[PDB]
């Protein structure tokens, strides 16, 4: 299938080349698998979302998604025309109140909701939970995302936005999880995304559109953004039978544009993440 002006981060995805505007991906688009977004909340009445989304749990007073951070996040996963995973089915998870903040005890509640609530939700193709959030290094935080993941989903977290090694942050700093810092479309390391040896993979996060509040749209930056384009590149990929919950981040290493980025520190991996899709 082929999605003609996309977003660049999509065309991206599936290029081995930037500069260019059409997303290119197999039709079956990530059907019968499940991306948690553990956020701010998911707007699921967006028609973007096509009835496709739905909040399953919050820690606060509304399940609605009154900031828009975790309506974009999980645009990038899974809308029909900012997403990568155009058919996935998205599990909304309110561990960050409306201005965007969350205490730890939170998000590791709602990291072991979803290991435990995946198992009320059909997902015959597998289970990715993608978190665009972090603070400073927390082991138990950590240990959290590494519960998860061991619990048989794909965990996408992001590196963080301090131009900075990711060792300092969590759940970035956790080895078992996919971390992830972002690029711009000319292929340049972004000016905030953490980095360091502790990253797996790079995705576009500068500049991205995507859905949110108010049935609306946005264009924004952050590794927060580059976060959702691989969970749902991971959904996209368990679907098609490439990989698993528990080898896709190595999938996706495997398999990623390499040594096309500037700016990226020594020690740090040269790796763009890439669908392979030959259309």
């Amino acid at each position: 299938a082929a999605q003609t002006n996309a977003p660049w981060g999509l065309a991206r995805i599936s290029s081995t080349s930037p500069g260019t505007s059409t997303y290119y991906y197999d039709e079956s688009a990530g059907q019968g698998s499940c991306v948690y977004v553990i956020d701010t909340g998911i707007e699921a009445s967006h028609p973007e979302f096509e009835g496709r989304a739905q909040m399953v749990k919050t820690y606060y007073y509304s399940s609605r998604d009154g900031n828009g951070h975790g309506t974009h996040c999980a645009g990038t996963v899974g809308s029909r025309t900012y997403g990568v995973a155009k058919k996935t089915q998205l599990f909304g998870v309110k561990v960050l109140d409306d201005n965007g903040s969350g205490q730890y005890s939170t998000i590791i509640a709602g990291m072991d909701f979803v290991a435990s609530d995946k198992n009320n939700r059909n997902c015959p193709k597998g289970v990715v939970a993608s978190l665009s959030l972090g603070g400073g290094y927390s082991s138990s935080v950590n240990s959290a995302a590494a519960r998860l993941q061991s619990s048989g989903v794909m965990v996408a977290v992001a590196a963080g936005n301090n131009n900075a090694d990711a060792r300092n942050y969590s759940p970035a700093s956790e080895p078992s999880v996919c971390t992830v810092g972002a690029s711009d479309r000319y292929d340049r390391r972004s000016s905030f995304s953490n980095y360091g040896s502790v990253l797996d993979i790079f995705g576009p996060g500068t500049d991205i559109l995507s859905t949110w509040i108010g049935g609306s749209t946005r264009s924004i930056s952050g590794t927060s953004m580059a976060t959702p384009h691989v969970a749902g590149l991971a959904a996209y990929l368990m679907t098609l039978g490439k990989t698993t919950a528990a080898s896709a981040c190595r999938y996706i290493a495997d398999t990623a544009n390499k040594g096309d980025l500037s700016n990226i520190p020594f020690g740090t991996v040269n790796l763009l993440a890439y669908n392979n899709y030959q259309a």
